[PDB]
């Protein structure tokens, strides 16, 4: 919940923090600070 096509990674809300693309959610590369953007692909 940033702009839309743009999620958070390894930092919860309430701390707004700074996303990454939906586009980096399975792109077959982890890039999650824990490459959680990876796991189950959805």
């Amino acid at each position: 919940s940033c702009p839309p096509g743009q999620f958070r990674c390894s930092e919860p809300p309430g701390a707004h923090g700074e996303c990454y693309p939906q586009d980096w959610l399975c792109d077959g590369h982890p890039d999650c600070d824990d490459g959680r953007d990876e796991w189950g692909c959805g």
